[PDB]
């Protein structure tokens, strides 16, 4: 994503979080890890490990609602559509 989901500021680096597979600002994403070490900035999920990536290394999904399940290969993001959207309905 561009604007951090927790800070809203323009993400300069893709702070990827696992196993959520969610992205944020690798800067505020690490401050959160140093804060709880296991809570996504917005999903508050067990942040296993945060990693930095380029704003072109993940694939954002845009089907309906706020589905921002990024991935590492269109095949996984495509697999996300048929796994949770299935043509929406
Ligand atoms: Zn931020
Ligand atoms: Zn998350
Ligand atoms: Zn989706």
């Amino acid at each position: 994503v561009h604007f951090c989901d927790k800070c809203g500021l323009p993400i300069k680096v893709y702070g990827r979080m696992i196993p959520c597979k969610h992205v944020f600002c690798y800067d505020c994403a690490i401050l959160h890890e140093k804060k709880g070490d296991k809570m996504c900035p917005g999903c508050s999920d067990p942040v296993q490990r945060i990693e930095q990536c380029t704003r072109g290394s993940l694939f954002m999904c845009s089907i309906v609602q706020g589905c921002k399940r990024t991935y590492l290969s269109q095949r996984d993001l495509q697999a996300h559509i048929n796994h949770r959207h299935m043509r929406a309905g």
